[PDB]
């Protein structure tokens, strides 16, 4: 029985970046005696909510535990929370003592005398687990500063770390303690969220191993399902620890990854037209909340200027495959090969010449396609100025879709689109936008294909005059290819960082008239590359 | 801990009507693989490391280690079991009797004076919970004598021969708690329910609240509904049959849906984005909180199979889905000047089998012109199965505007695997009271008629919902439904014979043992 288990001793911290990424990356605490970033009134919450929660209930056998361990028998309750005096006179004097808790400083310089508010002074740590002992209390929160920090770590007298990550840079001359993977590891990770203009999450660390008849109905209910021979796919248990061993999985990037674990498990095995492998699944959603963070996967590597070309290259409605290629992005390059257009049948389509595809249905849906020279002067359904145009005067119509399958053209195409349609939704100010995949490479494909919508969104929400709220995916075939497995393995075992943000140039107010530098990801924090083959 | 379990079959509908227990000394239906498996599993189930606690209750209450649980029959259902079956497999088995004896039986066995005298042995006995799987009259008799704290009650959704019954559970004394997933074994759907006697790292738990601590609701009624009303709702604690995905996007449309005011002013809750999935291999999932018909949109179903646009066509059949939009008025408001009356436009039927035509009227023969999708998707599913193109997409873009109304229903996936076929239906616009019930049956029959002709077994049909809403005016009659609790699905019965997806005719297609609660008038 370790004092901190006893006693319920905790650390709660913030921690921003400092003037390869790692989890030692979050850890500035202060600068000049106050918070590097001003106020985070989001981090305050979660300070506020953790350290002022108690529950009644527990206390009855934490108080029998407490009195067990140091050999003893059997105001409304409160938590402690526990401070150096630089951390004590960097608080506002309108907010100390702390409310509604127990506030324990400690100082040598400084004696119970010097201190008019209703706190507890000690010189010492070992003088805290006494006045422990001696008082009724839910749990014990150490709230800093970086010496406070240091020791108690140094005392192994933490048993939890509730860790802040602001996803921004700021002057810091005060650190949190290095953590070592050891003796303390993740086994929880919250939401993304914005407050005060920069990104944050929230991740437990825990110290490492080195009414109730109702209970069964759930069995009973459950005796039809499988084995652990019907749980399908060998994909062995170890192979996931870090992934399994978390307890809570927030972060929405668990979205992505429960998929790829989902159809890893419980995939379908089938083999297509090339002979390939894959695992397959049908019919999932994801929902991203923009308004929250731009959700770029960072359990990876992403570059996301390709992607952007890509997109800007459909709103001009262009088809030709040479525009991309000269600005050197290679996404369309296979696809527009004399082989391929040959396998497609389209033995007079020209080198590049990808077809009546994106660029040409969302501008000109239904004219007759030429080849990638021709200009569609007036030509066909300008969709995208439409559906712009719906957001701006109808926003409650239930007709606001983008649609690039036109079954018409579909063998003229190079491929058919993946990407078969977005719908737009808006409430109070707001633009949503669901997206229809019917074909998803999980390993490859996904990740680029939530950054694009997710890019598209906020695009179409500025010219509107909106605010990007939930970019909403519905993967049709969901598939996972074989030799993807062993570096999608790799991946469900990383943590997530705090997702970036997305800033697009404000000036712009029509959707033809966004450039390559228009568009900026700010604290795109990521794990290391990964070749997804091999 | 004195709990029944039972199985009964069907012998206008409520609760009661599943009571049929037997047939001449043995059950009605044969034998069903699954009900003996939950049976058997309910009563094959003690829970290990719990029960010290009914060492200190029973025995302050009446001032081996192997640990099984009794299960308490009587002579007419200890007879009523095959030979080689009993005694009842690692069971403590008791027989409540007048005529037996423990001198033509054992000592493992037990045997009771009466009902009274039962509790004679369970007051003497070492168990966990008590499970009376009883009869006709030791079931009545743990009802009239308020014994039964629970029933584990399989419903077989079909309707038998039979001369016992169970006896009418009091509609106040007990209230069902649980319903499960809905499955098929020997031909019929049945489905799993818990009824119960009216009272008339434990660390990581405080993490969860930490992590809880951003979301709105203050106990400020995020909307304006009383889910006070929601009490058999609310009170349900396992909600596994599948109608309760349906009324689950109703329960979250009502307490957190965006207040919004359409063209006319009418008044709905809206979200965005919803999925629904439903195991056509295991049912037909045709909502049973409210009486639902389906002659009308099978109907429907045919006339776009075959490319027709020709309101009168369904009018003449008393089908009127479609009406409202032929009116001369409604193609004038949408500019339609130069359209005939009940002249629908290029909608479901041109785009299925003429895709890209230029739509003239609805008389025209368009033969060979346009794209024929009907037929190249299911060229595709037998050619192709796992090709990842089979779409049947009804939005086409250049044809919206000569269209009485856009499809709601955008496109169907069609996804093979081991000779199975899941479909995915994508709904850009969903009336979740009224038009989406009917939305999941329609499309549900498609993807069994799409098999049947390709020679597959209907896997999953999965609905997508874009726009979900409720019409404000439809929120009493949902609050009504949303405390019905669901009874087993019915099946679909296709005529085997028919192989081409034009070749089906109304007569093809029977429903099969639906039992639904009364109709309700959405308003
Ligand atoms: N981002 C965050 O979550 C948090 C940030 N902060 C920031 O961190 C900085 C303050 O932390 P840092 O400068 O380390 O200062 P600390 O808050 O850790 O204060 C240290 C001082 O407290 C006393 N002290 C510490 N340990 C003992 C001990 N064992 N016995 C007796 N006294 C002890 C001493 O005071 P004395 O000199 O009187 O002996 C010591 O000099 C500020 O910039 C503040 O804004 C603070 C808390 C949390
Ligand atoms: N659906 C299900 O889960 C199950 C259904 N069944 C079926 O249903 C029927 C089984 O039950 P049902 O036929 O009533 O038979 P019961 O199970 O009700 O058997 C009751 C017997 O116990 C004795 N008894 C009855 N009342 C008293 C009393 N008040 N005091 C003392 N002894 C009493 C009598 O035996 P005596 O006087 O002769 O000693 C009587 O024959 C069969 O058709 C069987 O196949 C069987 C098991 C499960
Ligand atoms: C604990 S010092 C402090 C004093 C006054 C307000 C907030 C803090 N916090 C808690 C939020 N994270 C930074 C430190």
């Amino acid at each position: 029985e370790q004092v901190c288990d006893v006693f319920d001793i905790y650390a709660i911290c913030a921690c921003c970046k400092v003037e390869v990424f790692n989890n030692y990356t979050f850890r500035g605490l202060g600068n000049k005696g106050v918070l590097p970033w001003k106020c985070n009134s989001l981090d305050m919450k979660y300070f506020c909510a953790v350290t002022t929660y108690v529950n009644e209930s527990k206390y009855e056998k934490l108080k029998y535990k407490r009195c067990k361990y140091l050999n003893k028998e059997t105001k409304k309750l409160q938590n402690v929370v526990v401070m150096g005096r630089t951390s004590w006179e960097s608080i506002p004097k309108k907010f100390k003592p702390l409310s509604n808790r127990i506030n324990v400083i400690l100082s040598r310089t400084l004696k119970k005398e010097d201190f008019d508010e209703d706190v507890y002074i000690i010189n010492k740590v070992e003088d805290l687990i006494v006045l422990l002992g001696k008082l009724n209390y839910y749990k014990c929160f150490i709230i800093g500063g970086s010496v406070v920090y240091q020791e108690f770590l140094e005392k192994k007298l933490i048993k939890k770390i509730y860790f802040t990550r602001i996803n921004s840079t700021y002057e810091c001359d005060v650190f949190f303690p290095e953590i070592n993977e050891n003796e303390y590891q993740i086994i929880s990770v919250s939401d993304v969220y914005t407050s005060n203009n920069t990104t944050l999450d929230f991740i437990i660390y825990k110290k490492t191993n080195n009414d109730d008849e109702e209970e069964d109905d759930f069995v009973y209910f459950n005796f039809n399902k499988e084995k652990e021979e019907k749980n399908k796919n060998s994909i062995h248990p170890n192979d996931f620890q870090i992934y399994n061993s978390l307890k809570y999985k927030y972060h929405p990037e668990y979205q992505y990854l429960n998929i790829i674990y989902d159809i890893m498990m419980n995939g379908n095995k089938q083999s297509d037209r090339t002979g390939v492998g894959v695992l397959s699944k049908f019919g999932y959603i994801m929902k991203f909340d923009l308004s929250q963070y731009f959700p770029l996967l960072t359990t990876k590597k992403l570059f996301l200027r390709g992607i952007i070309e890509e997109l800007l290259w459909f709103i001009r409605g262009e088809t030709n495959g040479n525009t991309l290629l000269n600005k050197n992005v290679r996404i369309w390059e296979a696809n527009g090969t004399r082989e391929f257009l040959d396998n497609r049948k389209l033995f007079h389509r020209e080198v590049n010449d990808l077809g009546p595809i994106y660029g040409f249905q969302w501008r000109h849906f239904g004219a007759e396609y030429t080849n990638m020279y021709d200009n569609y002067e007036n030509k066909g359904v300008d969709q995208l100025k439409n559906i712009i145009n719906l957001i701006k005067n109808d926003p409650t119509s239930r007709r606001i879709l983008l649609c690039a399958w036109n079954v018409k053209d579909l063998d003229q195409m190079a491929l058919p689109p993946c990407h078969i349609l977005c719908q737009f939704y808006v409430f109070d100010g707001k633009l949503s936008c669901i997206m229809y995949q019917r074909s998803c490479d999980l390993g490859l494909g996904v990740p680029f294909n939530i950054a694009s919508y997710s890019i598209f969104t906020h695009m179409i929400a500025q010219v509107c005059n909106l605010q990007p709220a939930q970019f909403i995916h519905v993967l049709g075939n969901a598939h996972v290819y074989n030799n993807h497995i062993d570096s999608l393995k790799i991946q469900l075992n990383r943590i997530p960082y705090p997702f970036p943000t997305l800033k697009l140039n404000p000036d712009i107010k029509n959707i033809e008239d966004f450039t390559i530098s228009d568009f900026t990801i700010q604290n795109y924090v990521h794990h290391e590359k990964i070749s997804m083959d091999m």
